C-alpha cells in the first residue's frame, strides 16, 4: 500500500514531465475512453483481489509505453524514467459498474485496446499521443483508490 504510493507518485511526475504540447493543443482529438476503475470504492474490490487488477493495469501501461510508437513520440530519458518506474512497481506487484475482480481484469484489456485503436485510428499524431498521456495520467492516480492505507 505504502510504496506502491511512493513509486506511482515518482512516475506521475515523470509522465507531467513528459507532455510536449502546451494545454488546450488538441481539443478535436479529446476522447472519452471510459476508464473502468474511475469510480471504483475500496468497498468495492479488496486488497486480495485489488492487487491483480493493479498488477495488470501496471503491466499494460508499461507495455503501452514501451512500443516502438511510443520510443518515437516522447523523451527518451523520460521515457526510461518512467518505463523503469512502472516496472519496478510490476515487480512489486508480483512480489505480493466493475464489480468482481475477473470484470475489473477484462474491462481494463478492453480499455487499454481502445487506447491502442484510438492511436492507430489517429495515425499516432502528437496531439492523440498527448491524449492518451493525460488519460493514463488521470487513470495513474485514479487507481491508488483501491490499496487501502
Amino acid at each position: 500500500p505504502h510504496t506502491y504510493n511512493l513509486r506511482n507518485k515518482r512516475a506521475l511526475k515523470v509522465l507531467a514531465q513528459m507532455r510536449r504540447l502546451p494545454f488546450l493543443s488538441c481539443l478535436k482529438d479529446r476522447q472519452d475512453f471510459g476508464f473502468p476503475l474511475e469510480k471504483v470504492d475500496n468497498q468495492q474490490i479488496q486488497k486480495a483481489q485489488a492487487i491483480p487488477v493493479l498488477r495488470d493495469l501496471t503491466q499494460q501501461t508499461l507495455n503501452l509505453f514501451t512500443s516502438k510508437a511510443s520510443s518515437a513520440a516522447w523523451n527518451t530519458t523520460l521515457l526510461d524514467s518512467f518505463c523503469n518506474d512502472l516496472h519496478q512497481q510490476l515487480n512489486d506487484l508480483q512480489t505480493c459498474p466493475p464489480l468482481t475482480q475477473e470484470d475489473a481484469l477484462l474491462a481494463v484489456r478492453k480499455y487499454f485496446h481502445r487506447i491502442t485503436v484510438y492511436l492507430r485510428e489517429k495515425k499516432h499524431s502528437p496531439c492523440a499521443w498527448e491524449v492518451v498521456r493525460a488519460e493514463v495520467w488521470r487513470a495513474l492516480s485514479s487507481s491508488v483508490n483501491l490499496l487501502p492505507r
